[PDB]
């Protein structure tokens, strides 16, 4: 029936691959590639609506700044990801990922995703940031960024515990099925 293309962007090490693997397949060996004959699209059904959600991961490296935008054509929604325990990835949304997604696709919906939510309350992770004079991204800080980039939604998730993870992909679909003109 309905086809929705979703592209995930954001810094290396923020959890983009793990977010996709954890949502589609659980377990370390699940780590799938598009070459898998089983399928690439996802079988999702919401409020009686049959949606085939195609998921695309991205090489976040500076080297592939020329090759990564080739997957941007015909994207219905973007997930812009930053790690909630990395302030550098957060400011890379401001300086790189939002300008890049907007330059190539001016009218496509953006969902801002705060990743690694489980590590925001982690005592060791918090101490290690504090040593470098850094702190985790709070819900007000992430919501503030979402407003600055005019994102359709701000969501926080963990791929590791699966907290809020399913909600991210459900909202990606709702951004396309219930837009604003
Ligand atoms: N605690 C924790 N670690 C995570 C989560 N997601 C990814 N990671 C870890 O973060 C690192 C980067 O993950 P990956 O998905 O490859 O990053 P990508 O470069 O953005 O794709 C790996 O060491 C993962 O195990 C998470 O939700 N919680
Ligand atoms: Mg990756």
């Amino acid at each position: 029936m309905q086809a929705i293309k979703c592209v995930v962007v954001g810094d290396g090490a923020v959890g983009k691959t793990c977010l996709l693997i954890s949502y589609t397949t659980n377990a370390f060996p699940g780590c799938y590639i598009p070459t898998v004959f089983d399928n690439y699209s996802a079988n999702v059904m919401v409020d009686g609506k049959p949606v085939n959600l195609g998921l695309w991961d991205t090489a976040g490296q500076e080297c592939y700044d020329r090759l990564r935008p080739l997957s941007y054509p015909c994207t219905d929604v973007f997930l812009i990801c930053f790690s909630l325990v990395s302030p550098a990835s957060f400011e890379n949304v401001r300086a790189k990922w939002y300008p890049e997604v907007r330059h190539h696709c001016p009218n496509t919906p953006i969902i801002l995703v705060g990743t690694k939510l489980d590590l925001r309350d982690d005592k060791d992770t918090i101490e290690k940031l504090k040593e470098k004079k850094l702190t985790p991204i709070t819900y007000p800080q992430g919501l503030a960024m979402a407003k600055e980039i005019g994102a359709v939604k701000y969501l926080e998730c963990s791929a590791c515990t699966q907290r809020g993870l399913k909600t991210v992909f459900d909202e990606a679909i709702r951004a396309v099925l219930c837009p604003p003109p």
